[PDB]
């Protein structure tokens, strides 16, 4: 069955098509005098429209249909990456950005159901697993894919990926046929690991094109090896790490390991030494996610916490982006700043729950 691998295919470039701004970000800011607030104000938009219009977008796809969802969906991405490859000024950008949001948050659930229905209950993990592959190495290798484009033209990763979405919808029309008390502190966890990673994404591309002159191909290079070198390290010393630690000590140093790079980073001046804190920095987050949705998964009404899980990581890529453009206009290395104190909120609250678990142990007894 291949249209497992359109599905597939439409999951990936969903999740490609918000990160491709992300490496040619530099470049619109300079070419169209935009601040780093505008920016922060595209991507938040994204991640704000995504969320807004994905529980709306499950019932639509109740109530419309699944193959015609999809499809809406994708010429709704391929029109707002078409608009983005053409529009020059703010109107039209924000206005692609939203629709660009509207089609992921409408993709997202329509695919899932979709590749639930037709996989039968032998392999639904599948239907999960290569699914969250998916999405987060997207996540990071749209950049990957964007700043390479950006070497053959300035507006071509936009134009490469409306041909893959224009391919895309023409290849799914052609194959397819409650106490809180208790949740309250992995929802501030997710939300601080999203909105860690989403400031220091949009950190990196801003900070190191200011300050190193950072070619977009050079910030591609960083990104892509970053995140290769933080899934590999996952998937290579995750579990002896859980057999080892804890859910939450394992938690605290990670997000310490992540404060230390961060530090580093904030220190470092030359090339070579800011491309190899780039390819270590993402290791600390990739490790901390799978970390969280254990614990997610341990504490859960199983899909609520999913749910919860997916929308608080929408809420941290729309807060933290956003606050990490205006920040940068104060200073560039604010972002940072930033960052390393959310991190520190992680920790804190981290300890704070083990804390409480101790004491509730030690007065059971």
């Amino acid at each position: 069955n291949k249209q497992i691998f359109v599905l597939y295919f439409n999951i990936f470039l969903i999740f490609l098509g918000i990160g491709l701004v992300i490496p040619v970000l530099p470049v619109y800011l300079k070419d169209l005098g935009l601040t780093g607030s505008d920016l922060g104000l595209l991507v938040a938009a994204f991640a704000l429209s995504q969320m807004i219009i994905s529980p709306f977008g499950g019932t639509l796809a109740d109530k419309l249909g699944k193959k015609l969802i999809i499809c809406i969906g994708l010429i709704l991405f391929s029109v707002s990456e078409f608009m983005f490859a053409v529009g020059h000024n703010f109107s039209v950008l924000m206005l692609s950005r939203v629709i660009g949001g509207m089609s992921a948050g409408m993709v997202m659930p329509g695919v899932t159901g979709l590749i639930a229905d037709i996989s039968p209950s032998h392999q639904k993990a599948k239907n999960f697993g290569y699914m969250s592959a998916i999405i987060n190495s997207g996540f990071i290798l749209g950049p990957g894919i964007g700043g390479f484009m950006a070497e053959v033209s300035h507006r071509m990763p936009f134009y490469f990926a409306g041909a893959l979405g224009i391919l895309a919808f023409i290849m799914s029309i052609v194959l397819i046929h409650i106490n809180w008390k208790v949740f309250i502190t992995p929802v501030i966890l997710t939300l601080v690991l999203s909105f860690g990673l989403s400031a220091f994404e949009t950190l990196y591309s801003l900070y190191t094109a200011d300050k190193v002159n950072y070619s977009p191909k050079d910030i591609s290079i960083a990104i892509t090896g970053g995140g290769i070198f933080g899934a590999l390290f996952q998937i290579y010393f995750f579990d002896k790490f859980m057999k080892y630690f804890s859910e939450l000590t394992f938690i605290a140093w990670s997000l310490l390991y992540s404060v230390v790079v961060l530090i580093l980073l904030v220190f470092a001046n030359d090339y070579w030494s800011i491309m190899l804190i780039s390819f270590v920095v993402f290791i600390g987050f990739d490790m901390i996610r799978p970390a969280i949705t254990n614990y997610f998964s341990n504490i859960a009404r199983q899909g609520f916490a999913g749910g919860l899980n997916s929308t608080f990581t929408s809420m941290g890529n729309f807060i933290g982006p956003l606050i990490a453009g205006a920040l940068f206009d104060v200073h560039i290395e604010a972002p940072i700043y930033m960052a390393i104190g959310v991190s520190l909120a992680g920790v804190v609250i981290v300890l704070i729950e083990k804390q409480h678990r101790a004491a509730a142990a030690d007065l059971e007894d």
